DNA sequence: TGGTTTTTATATGTTTTGTTATGTATTGTTTATTTTCCCTTGACTGACTGACTGACTGACTGACTGACTGACTGACTGACTGTATATA
């Protein structure tokens, strides 16, 4: 909150929260879903979605991509299966071109 | 140009088959001890059969025996030949 009225600062690069309550979301996949349904507002499926996000991500330039923060929370049940999921997410979280603030709890 | 059909991706459901860990019961492993009848050890027992004692009848030398055969010698009978006798 104190970094959003930095934000109304007007004087930082604006950029854009994103939640994740896993906990709050029924298949752990569905992150990708959202992720794209909130930031495009674009409806697909994972398989779709994340492949998508990676070529939204890397493949994509720096100069009109925007800065994005994120923050996972309680990822004790979120991954249970294999972490496959999460190791993409992390495997997202190694560029530099692309440009990102990850966080998780 | 413009409407329609065909295939595909995602998502879920269905069914069969094969993998791993485990707790309980049976049975094996090692060691010590006693009994059983099969297999060695051996004298007794019963028929056997080798050297010694009897024996029994066919083979070669003792020639034998005795008839018969082989040379010699005289007896005898036939063939040869003289003495003799008779007739022209």
């Amino acid at each position: 909150k104190e970094l959003l009225s930095s934000s109304a600062q007007r004087e930082i690069p604006d950029f854009l929260y994103v939640e994740i309550n896993g906990l709050k979301m029924v298949k752990p996949t569905d992150c990708y879903e959202t992720l794209w349904n909130k930031v495009s507002g674009e409806r697909l499926t994972w398989a779709a979605s994340m492949e998508s996000l990676e070529f939204y991500f890397k493949r994509v330039p720096k100069n009109k991509k925007k800065t994005i923060v994120v923050l996972l929370d309680e990822l004790d049940a979120m991954v249970t299966k294999s972490q496959d999921i999460m190791y993409n997410f992390f495997n997202w979280t190694t560029y530099e071109n692309a440009k990102l603030i990850v966080i998780a709890v």
